[PDB]
C-alpha cells in the first residue's frame, strides 16, 4: 500500500480516477464518507486504510497546501487553482460556488456541495 506509486490521476464530477505503478485502477468517490463506493479494477474496494492513503495523496495533489481546495475540487469535479470564502460560501477561480455539505459535521469529513444559485 505504502510504497507503490500513483502514475496517473484524473478528476471528474463523479469520482477521482487513479492508475498505480502496479497497474491497478482506482475509482474513488472522494472525500471518503459512508456514502462512497470505491472500485479496484472494476471490483469493489473495501480497504478504508488504502482509500485514505490515496485520498491523502490526492489531498496533497489537488489542494496543494490547503486541503479545502482539494475538497472543493472533488465537489466541483475539476482541479481548481484557488478559492475565496465569504459568509460560508466558497467561490473558486472559475466562479463555481460551494457551501459546506449537510453531512460534514455528522461524518466529521470535510465535504462540500456545489451551490450554484446561492
Amino acid at each position: 500500500a505504502g510504497s507503490m506509486k500513483l502514475l496517473n490521476i484524473k478528476i471528474n464530477e463523479f469520482a477521482v480516477t487513479a492508475n498505480t505503478e502496479a497497474g491497478d485502477e482506482l475509482y474513488l468517490q472522494l472525500p471518503h464518507t459512508p456514502d462512497s463506493q470505491h472500485s479496484i479494477n472494476h471490483e469493489p474496494l473495501d480497504d478504508d486504510d488504502f482509500v485514505k492513503e490515496v485520498q491523502e495523496i490526492c489531498d496533497e495533489y489537488f489542494g496543494k497546501g490547503d486541503r479545502t481546495l482539494a475538497r472543493l475540487s472533488y465537489a466541483g469535479g475539476q482541479a481548481y487553482d484557488s478559492y475565496t470564502e465569504e459568509d460560508g460560501v466558497y467561490t473558486t477561480n472559475t466562479g463555481d460556488q460551494f457551501v459546506e455539505h449537510s453531512y460534514a459535521d455528522y461524518y466529521n469529513v470535510e465535504v462540500y456541495c456545489k451551490a450554484d444559485l446561492v
